[PDB]
């Protein structure tokens, strides 16, 4: 009585959206290492054999695309025709053109860095929940830990059979407390990972249960009505782009909260601090997280939303829930005292020309590494 | 007091990434029609003078994708050098194969259709709220219809200096009651739409007052206080995938519910019912609204989740914000009484075989037309 179900997902470095998400970063990375002011807007198609850039980025940077692009799908592990895609041997197609100069008229040219408009309309959430210490969703935390566990599993050579291309899903069952949310047990995992044709599912199942599930999902959340799908499909030969054609932006829900929260629609990966779709969402987490940590409220969501060419935020809203004592009214004040959600002043306070965008395009952007955007912003009120 | 403000946004049919969407479901409707049992993932990629098709589709149809590919840009209306993009002269790339046979003998070869594994995992949701007899937020309402009424307008030779690629957003301060939400006015209205060389600034801005807001928001939401942005970047002629590259899947938030209720991240466009990221999101709006317009509930959150391979759903959640008399677990019994959310099943109670999904992929999925996911099922409890 009072509990309730929730799942939230986690992909894989090789699933073929996240290698479109890491090249897009890689490329704004390679572009903001020469050009702290380029303009990205970098999307990436994977398919069989093809890594497809198209979009448009205005820079001074001299950028190797055939060198990054490879680079990125190498860290990723994809090195051999035997695992689908190699780094060395596949297409790298570039449909890049100069931002158009009437979105770059109307949003930077002749702007104060601090008055620049946002790139683009669009509206963005933050959320926080004092559930875990990094202020995370349980449910998208443990998808997330079981895709990187595989991955270092891959990396050492302790499970050499497995491939970079992975899906995972946990669905943990909650009680709530006055607004807040309490994580009672780990009601169904599902794992997915690509594979090689010599290991048969039985090994492969036990090890998914004995060296993933176990070394990641604390034993006091499993117990004997745990309900386990490990390889459900039953075989994952092919997999990566060969299997399911990527793109950059369809995994903007593992990016980011799992499903809790909400979501404006707007992708992170390949766009620089301009686009509000990465900046205002990366403040709005900051907000969240500040308000959570600061004692404010245990769980949080912030709406913002911007009009391309305008610099301050057409809308700002605060949900806590029933979770703070003081009004939604009184917290909007205190964000309204505190931060400033123009692009041109996140930039600063974010450091967002700095080039750390594709360590941001797996296992989520929030919740990890303590990225400016995770560090809590002491409030005054 | 009790107010709040939230922002939605919705496009235009010319949007990039809404000509992808549109493209890869004429595609899926194109296979359809031949094969009602065609498997399609169709992802569609539009940049300056290309449309690329990329995935995986196994069917028994003939298609002519070059024929289908131009109809659809020509519906659209981009049929000129002058708007920036020609369906009689563009390119159109295909990079599709055959569907992964290792994902075919998971999910649905030797199964029974009832019996049909879900096509991938993931999680879906479904939304309703009685603030609007079509059971959708006002905000991604309004901001459709303006997109509607800059097509119609276009399309009728009103405004003939309208190009097809637009955007609309708008805010709605609120009440609440109870967990129901009360649309008091509209706060802010953004419109930015492609134009031609000709039209000035001034015209552009005075006839998207009179004759596109004025035509389509109630007069009753608006007030001496209502912000208008109106070409708010100063100069749109370039737009449409010269503007900007667009892709299929990337306008999840403006497919749904508008950043209300949640997104499990699933894409709908080019997906045939197997794929329960699109079938398993239509049963879970369905089942909102049957509880909705059943009168069991004024606002309801609906999750699922599937594993690949799997039948049936591994989760189902429903959360009333507190607008019904019911618990939530009665809720659940009278949905697991009603409907069967195995995707073999959905098929036939949505009729998911049809080919009606072009339909789909502009103004929202929901919230129009008495779709069969549109049409309440009568519940018995
Ligand atoms: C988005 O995201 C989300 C929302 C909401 C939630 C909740 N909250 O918050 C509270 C307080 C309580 C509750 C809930 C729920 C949900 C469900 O399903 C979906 C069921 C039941 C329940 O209960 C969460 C999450
Ligand atoms: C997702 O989606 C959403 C969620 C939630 C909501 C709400 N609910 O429900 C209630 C009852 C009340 C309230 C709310 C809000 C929000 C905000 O922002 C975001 C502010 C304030 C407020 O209040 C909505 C929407
Ligand atoms: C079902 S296709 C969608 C995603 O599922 C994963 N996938 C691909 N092939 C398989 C398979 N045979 N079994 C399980 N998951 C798969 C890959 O991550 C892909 O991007
Ligand atoms: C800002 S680029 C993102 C989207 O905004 C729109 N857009 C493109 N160019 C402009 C412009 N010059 N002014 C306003 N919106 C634009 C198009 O719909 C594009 O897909
Ligand atoms: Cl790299
Ligand atoms: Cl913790
Ligand atoms: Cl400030
Ligand atoms: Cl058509
Ligand atoms: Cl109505
Ligand atoms: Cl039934």
């Amino acid at each position: 009585e009072g509990t309730f179900l929730f799942t939230s997902e986690s992909v894989g470095e090789g699933h073929p959206d996240k290698i479109c998400d890491q090249i897009s970063d890689a490329v704004l990375d390679a572009h903001l290492q020469q050009d702290p002011d380029a303009k990205v807007a970098c999307e990436t198609v994977a398919k069989t054999g093809m890594i497809l850039l198209a979009g448009e980025i205005t820079s001074r940077a001299a950028v190797d695309y055939q060198k990054v692009v490879r680079e990125a799908v190498k860290h990723i592990g994809y090195d051999d025709s035997s695992k689908g895609f190699d780094y060395k041997t596949c297409n790298v197609l570039v449909a890049l053109e100069q931002q158009s100069p009437d979105i770059a008229q109307g949003v930077h040219l002749d702007r104060n860095e601090e008055d620049i408009g946002a790139g683009d309309q669009g509206l963005m959430f933050g959320y926080a929940t004092d559930e875990t210490e990094e202020c995370m969703p349980l449910t998208i935390v443990l998808a997330h830990k079981l895709n990187a566990k595989l991955a270092e599993l891959r990396r050492n050579g302790t499970l050499p059979w497995l491939r970079p291309d992975s899906k995972t899903q946990v669905t943990v069952q909650y009680m709530q407390d006055r607004g807040a949310v309490l994580p009672i047990r780990v009601h169904t995992i599902v794992i997915s990972v690509q594979h090689d044709e010599e290991v048969c599912l039985d090994e492969m199942r036990d090890a998914l249960k004995e060296k993933v599930i176990k070394a990641v999902v604390p034993a006091k959340y499993l117990d004997e009505d745990t309900i386990y799908h490990l390889q459900p499909s039953g075989r994952f030969v092919i997999g990566g782009p060969q299997g399911d054609a990527g793109l950059t932006g369809r995994k903007i829900i593992v990016d980011t909260y799992g499903g809790w929260g909400a979501h404006g629609g707007g992708a992170f990966s390949g766009k620089d601090y301009t686009k509000v779709d990465r900046s205002a969402a990366y403040a709005a987490r900051w907000v969240a997280k500040s308000l959570v940590k600061g004692g404010l409220c245990r769980r949080v969501l912030v709406q913002v939303s911007y009009a391309i060419g305008v610099s301050h935020p057409l809308s700002i809203s605060i949900f806590h829930y029933g979770t703070s004592q003081k009004s939604e009214r009184e917290l909007l004040e205190i964000v309204k005292k505190n931060f400033d959600l123009r692009p041109g002043v996140i930039v600063r306070d974010l450091d967002l020309k700095k080039p750390i965008y594709q360590r941001t395009a797996a296992y989520g952007h929030f919740g990890r590494d303590s990225f400016p955007w995770e560090v809590p912003k002491k409030l005054k009120y």
